[PDB]
Parts: C-alpha cells; structure tokens; sequence
RNA sequence: UGUAAA
C-alpha cells in the first residue's frame, strides 16, 4: 500500500520523553490587539503571514495525546510560529520547535517532518479563521499550515519558563472549540487517517 | 540524458489533486436503491444481529470533489429531506477496502452505459467508530472500547475530466460547498461536516 | 481557547 493510502506512525509513551525548562521566550504581540497591529503592518510590506505549527503525539495507555503549550489557565497553542520571509516551510517549522522546544544540553534535536495534515486560512486582521481560503477572498492575511512531527523512540525537551507542556487526549480535544478553538479542537478528525503503532 | 522533473515533495507532505467544474459531469437517472432497514429501529436490530455473526461492520466511503469557480464542492446523497450520506456503504467479511468502496461506488452512482467506469482511490482521508449499537461515531476509538460496533473509512475518490453518473431514483444528488459544511455543521454530522478539515491538506488544481 | 500568573 502507498503511504498516500496507508500512513503508518510510531508513538512512544509519554514516559519516553523528559521535559526540562529553560528562560522564558514570549510572543512578540503583548495583546490581541497588539498582535493584529502587526499582523497589519508586515502585510503592507511582506504580504500574507505564512505560520507553521507542529503536531506531536504521544500515547498514554495506547491513546494518542497532542502536547500543547499552555499560557496561563484557558489558553493553549500548537508549538510553531512566523516563516521568515522566503523561508522554507519545513525547515522554518524545525528551526522554531528548536526554538521553542530545543534541549540546552548542546545535543541537537532532530525533528522528522514528512506529513501535512492541514491549512487554516485567515481572510481578515480579525481571530476567525477557516479550512479553506473562502470565497472571493483573494488575499488572506494569513496562511496557517499543520504538519505531524514524529518524535524520536526519547527525547529530551526544554520548555520555556512562561509555557506548560500538556499532552491532551483526543476525547478531550474533539468537539471543545469552545476549549480549544477550531483547530486544536479538530486535530483529532485530522489525524484519523493515521495508522498509529503504541510503542 | 534528459532529465524528466517530478514533484519534488513527497506524496505525504503534497497530495495534489485535479478538480473539475461540476459542468464537465453528465448526471442522470436510474433505477432506486433501497436501504436494507426500514427504521431506526430494524437499524439497530439488524447491526446487532450481524456483529454476531460477522463481526464488527465496516464501511467505506468515498468523497468525490467537483469545483464551481474554483470552490471545491463535495457530492452528497440525500434521502427524502431530512438525510445526507457520502456514496458508499458496507463491505463483505475480508473484502478489500478498496475494491470494496469502488464495487459500491459503481451500485450507488455507476452508468448504465457499457462504458468502463474506473474509480481513482488513492487516499484515505480519515477513520471514524462507532463504540456501541447507537449513532454516535468518533474519529477514534474512545478509552475502554475494545469491541467497536463498526469502523468506517474515508476515502477520497479522484474524478476524470468528463464523467457520467446515474442516481438512484430515490435519490437526490448535491454538491456541497465547503463553507456550507463548515458554516452549517450541525446539518450534515459531525463526518460530512468536518470534511473540510480534511480536505484542507490537499493541493487541488482547478481543472 | 487569550494576557489574572501569562
């Protein structure tokens, strides 16, 4: 069977994985507002904002769980973040998990990307996005685009003094938009098609 | 030599797709196609009967995108005014998934023609089960469930440029915008309506 | 899912 028909990916327990810290790393926007400010000056001068953001998986009692980041109690984000301008996308996406998620002991993480599972788009400088570039739009301001990140068998992660690292349950995720928002509440449909081996 | 360019990402990272207007599709007519139960509750009944005897169900269905000015359109069933369901159905003890879909593909939409009617099925775009003899259906198997009633697959079902359908008579057929799924969710399912979502990481071209 | 711990 092609991969494009079957796609088989390994998970590890949660346990595999060791989590330290390291100095906080914060959005550049302080604020809601602050962040459509500048969503709005770069497109004037760059054009559409191209984020990427990564799905890792873990399983905990042979159920897949998807680590998040937490800010405060009541918001939660895929890791990722802005492609520099003229930037390839997998390589931006490897260069801000390490960023956000890179072990300080020196040992290079090495994160294996071969997989979209999905592309957001924002029609306007405003918070609803969409699956799908709607009608008549012509130039979204934002271009959001999903890929699952394999984890190796263990690894060693650094989180960023000001995030949590959670490992939500797909139960947890699916049909909570009001939790989660539309895309992390539907990763659980994205990653359906993935046949996934616990261990 | 000459060197003959391909797509340089691979299939996992770039799925691309040709769509095509929906005016490049002939649609008629043909005999109806009736469902096996005749109520919610034979439904039920005959589900339970059968996971006896053949085990759990599987089913398979098969998305088939056209495009109206470059939107994307899924094909829909619908039955009387109150259902919509995607073209497919159940498979038989061990048949392939595959040429399971396309054997129910042909009963479901094939011509009457005498004309080859070859389905395209490369991609799986998601799994939904169903944890006991009722309705609800997640795009997982949900903790403590070790004996799914059914497990459905969903495949996405690439079309020609030109192509002939016939309907069941008893039938109508639709083609859904994707905004209308995911704008009005609650109309379709939550496996109809979140068909969007997984249908956004394709590259499609517009003809 | 938003700045009250962020």
């Amino acid at each position: 069977k092609p991969l494009t028909l079957e796609r088989t990916i390994n998970l590890y327990p949660l346990t595999n994985y060791t989590f330290g810290t390291k100095e906080p790393l914060y959005e550049k926007d302080s604020s809601v507002a602050a962040r459509f400010q500048r969503m709005r000056e770069e497109f004037d001068k760059i054009g559409m904002r191209r984020t990427v953001e990564g799905v890792l998986i873990v399983h905990e009692h042979r159920l897949p769980h998807v680590l998040l980041l937490q800010l405060g109690t009541t918001f939660f984000k895929l890791p990722g973040g802005e492609l520099n301008p003229g930037e390839d996308e997998v390589e931006g996406l490897k260069r801000l998990m390490t960023e956000i998620l890179g072990r300080q002991d020196g040992v290079l993480q090495d994160w294996v990307i071969d997989d979209c599972i999905g592309n957001w788009w924002r029609p306007n400088f405003e918070p609803p996005q969409y699956p799908y570039i709607p009608a008549h739009i012509t130039k979204p301001k934002e271009h959001k685009k999903l890929f699952l990140v394999q984890l190796q068998e263990k690894a060693l992660f650094a989180v960023p003094k000001n995030y949590k690292l959670v490992a939500a349950p797909l139960f947890e995720l699916y049909d909570n938009a009001p939790g989660y928002g539309p895309i992390i509440s539907s990763l659980p449909q994205l990653l359906s098609r993935f046949n996934f081996i616990y261990n």
